[PDB]
RNA sequence: CACUGGUGCAAAUUUGCACUAGUCUAAAACUCCUCGAUUACAUACACAAAG
RNA sequence: CACUGGUGCAAAUUUGCACUAGUCUAAAACUCCUCGAUUACAUACACAAAGCA
């Protein structure tokens, strides 16, 4: 695969105004450098960049081509030719519209008027991306909270919550002046809130009820939990339509408009995390700081301390424009293969932090130019191999300069030294970090709200949500900046709902810090009896087991020291496992254990895992390994082990193992790690496939509201009655009269009629069931029921479609007969169910055809 | 930037002018001339002499004022180039241009016995004049080095030792003058030289020239050794007699003939020196190069092993890779700079010369054998190139193509470049017969005596001196052979019979090839000699030791008397890092160890030398030499630290060095080697630059004596004049003739009245006494000898030229006579006087470019002020 | 920041500038080989050890 | 193995190919930050211990 020569050469964007064109080049990060202004009529050019700032030299410009060359050596200064974007056939305007044709309507909603430019729409599409990611996360969180109850038919208790109602009104609905019917809705949802608290399952999210029976602390805890759930419910109302087809418009303003008590909760949660990190930070990191201060002979100790705090909390090394971790991995891969020995496994995080910090200070302070040089090389790179080679070449240069330092760090990486350093006094003052320290008061409420949301998410979910949000705010701030520049000077005033986007630069910086602090391991909640039941059940246990029996086996009631080995082993390897929490939150322990019985599903997951990893698992988990075993034999053994696992296998585990006792203990931990990882891989992949469908539904509801204003035919229609209405209406018009604003259907007749055939196969009832199943994660909920039937498991996509197809046809549909017959998903059934997304051709083809669905599959394809 | 002549770039080598014809030549391979056209100077009719295949240029219109031509090979896509017709000159009746000096007719008579109405013979003669200029520099340096060795006291007798030697006397006459039939005065003069010769042998300093006396004291071996030394010294004295005049203004004319006319014992010595060198290279060459030959045979799949071995012998001894028309070293350097940065890693430092030989050998076979056409194309692009940046671009583009071809081979070479692999290849039994090289080996009998004489001269020289003398000689011989070949061709057919003393030049083609081999073998590291106590005293003294130290103390400190195992670490460390350093040998040869150590204390002088060194190199020196180095230090702070280290160095700092160091002790030993290396380099840079400055003045004196002798034949007013009586006589006489008689012989003076009047003011500012003292100081390297005496007095050390002139001016003004008028300003200023330089250089005024270049600091060095204008 | 030829502009006293050449100038003609040069260089890896 | 521009080919037509772009397509603009991912991740070496309605 080759990257764009225009992107590589340094050309970031060509913005089109009414009679002018603005050309930008890449600045640091996502910064745009205004280079030239070009008149669209006589092609006159004005350079806007300074000679020092300029990255590209503009050559001839004509109606069809733009010519430029890099000022920094890309392709040795060779001329590059790109299309003049104003040049399009059968289009009068130089500025193009969106494929959906909603550009004018969207500009009105966001800026209050239409514009003869393509800049505002680009910013608006970025905001739409934020809503798409929020819709996926709100759906997942709402489902997990419902699953925590054990719903059984979907009464969504999140639905009756309102961030508008204070905790007092929520606890006392008949103690206010609200609609009689409203009072009733609160009661129903207040019951479920008390039910959820009863389960103790909120402990999984780090939300632990108070140890004391203090009514004050208890109500304080309940009030914070109520605010979090109400805020989640409020976000869901903003990105999903109700039965009336209406959505709240205060997604970006509500956190600052609602009662201030909610803000106190957001402040409390952030303060709790920031206060612990900020308290005696030097004392808390004295080991690594002391080693760094001795090693970094060129630096002042207070400067090293300030840099280390940034490295931990601000993570400035993640804003260099290159991966420091990738450089460290390359160094160890080719030179430091010694540091990869199992001997350093116990100290691997600490060692990597020291190595990463030395590399960080090298490019952030000592050699900034080298960092900028490396970014330019990576930007100029045209293939993945070239990029890997650039990291490899730089690793060689880094190894020559730090190999002695890395070896010194390796020498200090041992319990003796680390324990000694921990005891050692650090003669340092607390107030050195007074300037660098970040506090809750320094963050906007929207950023604090995103931090709060992270409580319900695992590490990957936090990374995916925060990285997407940070990228969108970063793009939105750049667009506002270009528009407000003297050279461009376009109006761009956001309407009342979107005033938040004026602080996009601050939000991008704050969200970055939130991603860092949210990724840190939360203080563990005390393991509850319910958690122990989930842990025993996932492993395999008697369906009839009682709470009294579980407590006796784990000696939960008994008081004493060293008699809780089994309880400790289950807590350390199961309850505290991120994979286990993900499985409990989105699935059910008993159903997961049953699904694990299926070798076909298990083998499919095992097949995905790399061969060397499978070999490591085989060596670690099998008591009597067959050395001459084939890779398929190793996968089969691992699969059989997962099939026969049970709680009974770990009843005699010795937490305090000594000598060869350790061998059995280590084997038991490896087996549980492998079992939890495989089940987690299956459930996570299914939730991820489902998220693509959540996006389509969110877009369809969103697009319906936008088209409705510009399509008179849709005026009486309700989406909930028939999800196929947007694609159906748009299709007919195309065939009807060159009348359509949707470029996808209008431009492609074959793609327009293709969707029609699919729309006809569908029905209002089926599509409604599909929309409900997508939002309710029914495919994960009913995985055990139909998963066993599947004849062959070859993709998550095929697994998801078969289960959904069984849930939809359950008690007719035309495809039901071939479905139960074939024991495989029906492709045409998929196109039919996806018919409501026909209007968006790329989304419809990506979600309908397996080969196009996953960006990571079929890399070896031309 | 600087642009090359488009005429040269397009392919026109020269326009030879005869009485009625013009011959146009283009560039063939290397220095070869391709006769392209004959043009009649009257009707401008043209005849093509070149074949269609050989032709490199197409001649367009030719008229009285201009010549139009274009390249047949794509220069400027066939653009018309316009050059002046050389026969068109204002105020000149003849189509044939004269030399600036007006000595063309006299020079033609000296070399050919008659004058010629052509510009060809003179061009050949100017090449011969170039050979004499370079020889004048080297003999002056060798004679000074021999005098320095004697620890001379600069008495009346500088010339006694070398001056009284005669190549016409055998070793027997020189050693027993009383038994000769020579005159009583001559016998007396021989005894003064014999006494100095015995003094030279007594010093035991000849080991510095690789002329170590035999270990055994048998008379036969000792007499054979002394005889060889006498032959070498007599030959050097003979050469000095040929390029410099005596008190009477007389010089020998047998420079090119004497080696073949003197006693055969002299030729035996030349054969012995060459044979010793060639026999060691020739004996078991395959076994001696088995590591590289074994690796190359495994790698070079398309070549037979015997072919690789023959090519490898050529690569080491013949160096055919240095005759390709482009630099293999430059191509290899570019490849490493851009794509092979891993190869530049410090892990390869110990095997770098071997690794480079392997890489360079692959590039050599690629252009010499596999892709000859690629090499020819590369030469054409380089000839066509108009600027240095264009040339660098051509090398860079070719390097990119070579990297694609040779990346796997270069990686394979690097994989083998380690001690374990080299050690194993070293132990392997190589089944290749030495007889494979029977037809390729060069022997002493294959070389002319003149070539052997040049080899002999190399004993007295360092590597840079050998490269400078040999490259200059090879280039002049290459030019002379081309002019002779052109003249003897059927198309030109001009007589060109050299007179008897110059018949050697008939063999110029053979001499050019032989000197090339001499350059290769002479640049070969000589076998380490046995360090004498004298050398240990020089090494300890240069490092810094108390002046009263005794021979016994030195023998005691280094355990020279003691016999044992592992007790000689300090002696070995001094030998490996000081005695064996060519920088140290150069310093001892041209200066004294004690004076150099004293000069090293002048931080201003050290800072000036350190200032010339590139910043990346200073950073390497700071890292390697300073025990506790500040990371934050500025480049000027780093230079200052290095200068302070040089000022503070002493022998005492190294007395606890352990040769067999380990761990942290080893780091200290490496630091000690680094400090000594930096110290020797800085001092060497200072002394070498001053000797090089002095060489320019030596050339001026050589030219003045040569020019005075030639002008004496055509200027009646110079007939009763003795040059040594007043060095200003040629400049004064030529200027005076121009002003009144309108003398027209010297074009530099006749043409530029303003410059002639300026020279007259400078002659008037000087006098016979000062110019004679200046001539003596230049010939005796007085500036280098007296450097410690006056260098401390300089206020600002700005350049080598200003250092040389300040010291020179202090030497001229020193009392021992009326005060020179420039003395008061010189003493007050603490810097050289520009007017004083012009007055001292006034004897060279007759040659305006030389006078300006030697007088004006800005014009002196071709490598300085590249940006300025 | 040269010297000399050729060829132009311009100044204006006997000037300069520009372009362009020159193996028949200056350590000095293209490409090499060199030198500047530190980065040395060098038929034998480097150390160590010894003649 | 997409979608849409632009630019070429075409002999084959509602078409096809190649090259090439695209933040105004799709989870989808460079470099990051991420994800794929197993290799988890994580202010405090690891272990043990502390962890019931
Ligand atoms: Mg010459
Ligand atoms: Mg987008």
């Amino acid at each position: 695969k080759k990257k764009s020569s225009v992107k590589a050469a340094g050309m970031k964007s060509i913005l089109v105004s009414e009679n002018k064109m603005y050309i930008t080049s890449f600045g640091k990060g996502n910064s745009a450098v205004l280079e030239y202004e070009v008149d669209n009529n006589d092609y006159n050019k004005t350079q806007l960049s300074s000679k020092d700032n300029s990255n590209i030299e503009l050559g001839d410009v004509n109606e069809v081509n733009i010519t430029f060359s890099s000022k920094h050596g890309f392709g040795s200064g060779v001329e590059i030719n790109t299309s003049n974007p104003t040049h399009r056939s059968g289009e009068s305007s130089p500025v193009r519209g969106d494929m959906l044709g909603l550009k004018s309507e969207l500009e009105k909603r966001f800026f209050g008027k239409t514009f003869d430019d393509n800049i505002h729409i680009q910013l608006i599409y970025n905001i739409l991306d934020i809503e798409k990611i929020l819709a996926v996360y709100v759906t997942n969180i709402v489902y997990a909270l419902n699953n925590m109850l054990g719903i059984k038919s979907y009464d969504d208790f999140m639905g009756y919550l309102s961030a508008r109602n204070t905790y007092e009104v929520f606890t006392h609905p008949d103690k206010s002046n609200l609609s009689d019917k409203v009072k009733g809705n609160i009661k129903k949802s207040l019951s479920k809130f008390n039910d959820l608290l009863k389960t103790k399952r909120l402990g999984y999210f780090g939300l632990e009820e108070p140890k004391t029976k203090d009514t004050r602390a208890s109500e304080a805890y309940k009030k914070r939990v109520y605010h979090m759930l109400a805020i989640v419910g409020q976000i869901a109302q903003c990105v999903f339509h109700d039965k009336s087809g209406a959505k709240r418009f205060d997604l970006y303003s509500f956190i600052n408009n609602i009662d201030p008590e909610y803000r106190d909760t957001l402040d409390y949660l952030v303060e709790e995390r920031l206060k612990s990190i900020n308290k005696d930070f030097i004392e808390g990191n004295k080991v690594n700081i002391s080693l760094l201060i001795d090693m970094m002979k060129g630096y002042e100790a207070d400067d090293i301390i300030r840099l280390y705090y940034d490295f931990i909390v601000l993570k400035s090394q993640k804003n260099l424009g290159f991966s420091i971790k990738k450089l460290r991995e390359k160094m160890l891969e080719e030179y430091g293969f010694r540091f990869k020995d199992k001997q350093y496994d116990s100290v691997r995080s600490k060692m990597y932090k020291l190595m990463d910090f030395l590399l960080f200070c090298n490019y952030y302070r000592n050699d900034v130019a080298a960092g900028e040089a490396l970014v330019r090389k990576l930007r100029f790179s045209m293939t993945d191999d070239e990029k890997e080679g650039i990291y490899a070449d730089e690793a060689a240069k880094l190894w020559g300069k730090f190999r002695n330092d890395f070896e010194n760090i390796a020498d200090h990486m041992n319990g003796d030294v680390i324990k000694e350093l921990g005891k050692a006094d650090m003669d340092f003052d607390e107030k050195i970090l007074d300037s660098e320290k970040k506090n809750a008061s320094d963050l906007l409420y929207f950023s604090k709200m995103i931090y709060m949301l992270t409580y319900f998410l695992d590490g990957k979910e936090i990374n995916d949500l925060l990285t997407t949000l940070i990228s969108k705010f970063d793009n939105i701030k750049e667009f506002l900046k270009i528009m407000k520049s003297s050279a461009v000077d376009v109006e761009c005033e956001l309407t009342a709902g979107y005033k938040l986007f004026n602080d996009s630069q601050r939000i991008t910086n704050e969200l970055f810090i939130v991603k860092n602090i949210a990724s840190m391991r939360k203080p563990a909640a005390s393991a509850k009896l319910t958690m122990f039941r989930d842990a025993l059940t996932i492993l395999g246990i008697d369906d009839n087991i009682t709470d009294d029996r579980i407590s006796e086996i784990l000696k939960l009631k008994e008081k004493g020291k060293g008699i809780h080995g089994l309880r400790n082993f289950i807590t350390n390897n199961v309850i505290e496992s991120s994979r286990f929490v993900y499985l409990i939150k989105y699935a059910n322990a008993q159903k997961i254990r049953e699904v694990a019985k299926n070798e076909k599903v298990v083998m499919f997951v095992l097949g995905g895992i790399p061969d060397t990893q499978i070999e490591r698992y085989y060596k670690s988990c099998v008591e009597f390994p067959d050395m001459n075993s084939s890779l398929e034999a190793k996968r089969s053994e691992l699969a059989r082990m997962i099939k026969n696992i049970s709680f009974d296998d770990f009843k005699n585990v010795k937490q305090q193992a000594k000598g060869r006792e350790n061998v059995a203990k280590e084997r038991a931990k490896a087996v549980i790690g492998l079992y939890l990882t495989v089940m987690y891989l299956l459930v996570k992949n299914l939730v991820n496939v489902n998220a693509r469908y959540v996006i389509a539904i969110h877009c369809l509801e969103r697009d319906f509201g936008l088209y409705k204003e510009i399509i008179p035919e849709l005026a009486s229609k309700n989406l909930k009655n028939d999800y196929r209405i947007l694609s159906q209406t748009l299709c007919e018009l195309c065939d009807d009269r060159n009348e359509s604003s949707n470029l996808f259907l209008k431009k492609n007749k074959r793609l327009r009629k293709c969707v029609e055939v699919d729309i006809n196969n569908a029905d209002s009832s089926m599509t409604r069931k599909y929309a409900n199943c997508i939002a309710h994660l029914t495919v994960v909920r009913e995985l055990k029921e139909y998963i066993g039937d599947i004849r062959t498991v070859d993709s998550y996509f095929s697994i998801y479609h078969y289960v959904m197809q069984r849930c939809i046809t359950k008690r007719k549909i035309k495809y039901e007969d071939d479905l139960l017959k074939n024991h495989g998903y029906t492709k045409d059934f998929v196109k039919a169910l996806n018919s409501p997304f026909g209007y968006n051709i790329p989304r419809f083809k990506n979600l309908s055809i397996e080969q196009l669905f996953d960006r990571n599959e079929y890399l070896t394809e031309k």
